[PDB]
């Protein structure tokens, strides 16, 4: 029974299981927090734990370490990656740097540690657009993702070049006008919450746009919904509100880096201690200034 051995580990370890959205559904009933990649690490920075089990990808582990030096942080499958972010190296963010040497760096929270390092500012989608408002330049580097920078171009009327120049979530690229039509369609009742990493087009049909912790927050305003996100967001606002209705937009939503975490991976966490997640000091320190500096912008 692997929930009730997670479980007394839990215990035994002294650990929290902070779980993104995205998480298999036995994966978040297991979980102390449910959230995204920031709130998670924040929340977790006022919990005495020993031990934090990340049930998500690489970079949102990476980002508790970095907010969290002191305690042990685990990612269960080293597999957990975000193609997102791996597609933002150091080169491009310098290369795009010496091209545009008085624009600012802004780095999506998506992103690696190490891209982190080279940020001016961190965003979230939450606060993209009041954050990039407040600096000075028309002209704006922003990465990882070159939808988001889209919707934070309309919004700020700024120019934003993406870096790298395609990069994007091909879970979120996928969802097309043709899905909005048949949601409209299927539920012609229901309101279309559309993340801000979907294409230009797509966002323009949203009732919202809004990341995962937007929609939960916005879900409040209608009864029924289609959800254009991974599609394991339909299971966690069910949980949520079992009041309302919640519908896929797509069949194939899927984050393979998510799903490489399964219940018998956290249980192999707790037991083995394992997989231990270290940031270099420097590119902690420079990634925790940028971030801090987002929290001041906005
Ligand atoms: S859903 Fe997209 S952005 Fe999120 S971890 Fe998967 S690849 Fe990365
Ligand atoms: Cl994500």
């Amino acid at each position: 029974d692997l929930v009730e051995e997670i479980l007394r580990l839990k215990e035994e370890r002294n650990a929290i299981i902070l779980a993104h959205n995205y998480q298999l559904p036995e994966v978040q009933d297991i979980a102390d927090f449910i959230g995204d990649s920031l709130e998670l690490a924040r929340r977790a920075t006022r919990v005495d734990a020993d031990v934090i089990v990340f049930a998500g990808v690489d970079f949102m582990a990476e980002t508790a370490k970095i907010l969290n030096p002191d305690k042990v942080v685990l990612i269960p499958s080293r597999e957990a990656t975000c193609a997102m972010a791996n597609m933002l190296k150091v080169e491009h963010i310098l290369e795009a740097k010496r091209k545009y040497p008085n624009a600012p760096v802004v780095l999506y929270v998506n992103s690696t540690a190490e891209a982190k390092a080279y940020a001016d500012v961190t965003v979230t989608s939450a606060n993209a657009v009041e954050v990039v408002k407040k600096l000075d330049s028309d002209v704006v580097i922003f990465g990882p993702d070159k939808n988001l920078a889209h919707y934070v171009a309309k919004m700020t009327g700024k120019k934003i070049i993406p870096v790298p120049s395609k990069g994007h979530c091909y879970v979120h690229q996928k969802f097309t006008l043709d899905d909005v039509e048949r949601a409209k369609k299927l539920h012609p009742n229901a309101k279309l919450m559309i993340h801000p990493e979907c294409i230009p087009e797509v966002q323009e049909k949203a009732d919202i746009i809004a990341s995962t912790g937007g929609m939960i927050k916005r879900a409040c305003e209608w009864d029924e919904w289609v959800v254009f996100t991974e599609r394991e967001m339909v299971y966690r606002l069910r949980k949520l509100y079992p009041q309302k209705k919640f519908y896929p937009a797509r069949e194939d939503a899927f984050c393979i880096g998510m799903k490489a975490i399964t219940l018998k991976n956290i249980y192999e966490s707790l037991k083995d201690m394992k997989y231990k997640v270290e940031v270099p000091e420097e590119i902690a320190r420079k990634a925790r200034k940028a971030i801090e500096r987002m929290l001041e912008m906005s």
